[PDB]
């Protein structure tokens, strides 16, 4: 019963996140009703809320995966095993912050020549932002303070809490 | 409401899945209670199950993740991007069959200097073996058919499922 010792503050609960993906599992699946997308999770931090949401997206989906680090220079540590070629993308990522991550991946997906490109991120922190980049579907909004849980990390820690939280001041030492 | 059509059989529920790993996850909590492991994912399919027994395993670990395409010869197509050497790994997926790809991954983390390896897998089909290979922690045991769903791809669709079930013959023509 330890991490939950080191929160200070649910921001958001088990029970709040799962009513969420609930809804936008139903929209999703309408916008995507006469395709079939290519899902992209962005590793690490956006897996739990892909499996949840597309638990809850009743639509036929494909699915792959990235991997990226990041002076504003972004670094593919591990890129698609699908072509993107005339293909409807969506994006899933755990939150968006300066929004750099997300800016390369549409970009390099536009070069590619997707047919469309679309973001749904489970948390968006909007007093974050370095450049200009809003997903199409947020599950919540969240202050400017640092958060974890729900596949994101401090230091690869705590991705695995089934919540978003705020860490106490002691846990940074 | 039209992947469900496809679906002959569901062979396990998602209210089982989810008791399952309510279970397994304290279980594994307990286990790995007095270290910090890495927990590796092999892609795609382990995601689903992941993300649900992950966020039931309460205690602190890391996670990262591997791609693999399996002749016998099994190729790497992503790697980790952190040292395994003196780590307790715990290696998650979605089904061993055959049990070339984890005999294969289970040498390769040996081979690194591993403190320990363990495998927790959410299906096995014993019946598909070709080479020794058991998991520690196994969620369900599965007959030898062809099923799909909770990570489980037909030509990289139906992992979406939030269950596992077997297809019905016409979608395979
Ligand atoms: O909008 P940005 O300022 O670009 O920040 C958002 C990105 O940063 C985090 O990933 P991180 O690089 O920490 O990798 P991780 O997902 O593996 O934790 C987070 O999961 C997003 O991917
Ligand atoms: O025990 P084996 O006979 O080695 O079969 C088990 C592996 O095969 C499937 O992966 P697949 O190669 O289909 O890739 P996927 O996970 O991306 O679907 C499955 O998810 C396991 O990883
Ligand atoms: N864990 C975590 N990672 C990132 C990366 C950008 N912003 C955040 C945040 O608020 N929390
Ligand atoms: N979807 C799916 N993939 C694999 C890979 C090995 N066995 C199976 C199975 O039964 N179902
Ligand atoms: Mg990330
Ligand atoms: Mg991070
Ligand atoms: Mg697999
Ligand atoms: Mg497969």
């Amino acid at each position: 019963a330890m991490m939950n010792q080191d929160i200070e503050k649910v921001l958001i609960s088990e029970e709040q996140i799962q009513e969420k993906v609930l809804e936008l599992g139903a929209i999703i699946a309408e916008d995507y009703k006469n395709t079939v997308p290519l899902a992209i999770g962005v590793l690490k931090g956006a897996m739990p809320f892909m499996a949840d949401l597309l638990k809850r997206t009743d639509t036929y989906l494909e699915m792959d995966f990235m991997a990226v680090s990041s002076t504003g220079e972004v670094k593919i540590l591990k890129d698609l095993d699908t072509s993107v070629e005339g293909r409807d993308i969506l994006i899933v990522e755990d939150i968006i912050d300066s929004g750099l991550t997300l800016s390369y991946l549409v970009d390099l997906f536009k070069y590619r020549k997707a047919k469309s490109v679309k973001i749904v991120t489970l948390l968006d922190k909007p007093t974050g932002r370095k450049v200009d980049l809003k997903a199409d579907y947020v599950g919540f909004t969240v202050p400017h303070e640092f958060v974890v849980g729900y596949g994101l990390d401090y230091k690869e820690q705590y991705r695995n809490l089934p919540y978003v939280g705020v860490l106490k001041p002691s846990v940074y030492s």
